[PDB]
């Protein structure tokens, strides 16, 4: 298991554009369109992204690349970001993919207002972290995926993502 196939598995796979769970638009592997209520909006955030005219759709070699663009970003956007960066440098392999995958979710900024149960993680109290994340919207909304993640987090194992 690796970080790809455990956003695969969380995000899903869609070739026509989408609403995500918020109501914003999204395509592809958890690809972020707009979150502007526009579909014209949306098509032409799509387009420019992928370099053409799509008209909505997109192959799965195109979802795929917009899939490692934006798994590298997060990666990168952790490293560069100053609060997260030393919980990420703290944890082991299974972990720090927990780590990318709510940032892949919600962004940096999101992730880094986590601020207590970023300090758990840092030192090391799994259980504690693990409480203090569910008490968030972001498990409220989604609350399976969140706790795919949260048991990552606890037990550092991919117990979670196996079956699925
Ligand atoms: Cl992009
Ligand atoms: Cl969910």
């Amino acid at each position: 298991m690796n970080i790809f196939e455990m956003l695969r598995i969380d995000e899903g796979l869609r070739l026509k554009i989408y609403k995500d769970t918020e109501g914003y638009y999204q395509i592809g592997i958890g690809h972020l369109l707009t979150k502007s209520p526009s579909l014209n909006a949306a098509k032409s955030e799509l387009d420019k992204a992928i370099g053409r005219n799509t008209n909505g759709v997109i192959t799965k070699d195109e979802a795929e690349k917009l899939f490692n663009q934006d798994v590298d970003a997060a990666v990168r956007g952790i490293l560069r970001n100053a609060k997260l960066k030393p919980v990420y440098d703290s944890l082991d392999a299974v972990r720090r993919a927990a780590l990318i995958n709510m940032v892949f979710q919600m962004g940096e900024t999101g992730v880094a207002g986590f601020t207590n149960s970023l300090r758990m993680l840092q030192q090391k109290r799994w259980d504690e972290a693990a409480v203090n994340l569910a008490k968030s919207r972001w498990y409220n909304q989604t609350p399976n995926r969140a706790k795919r993640v949260i048991t990552t987090f606890r037990t550092g194992t991919w117990d979670a993502y196996k079956n699925l």
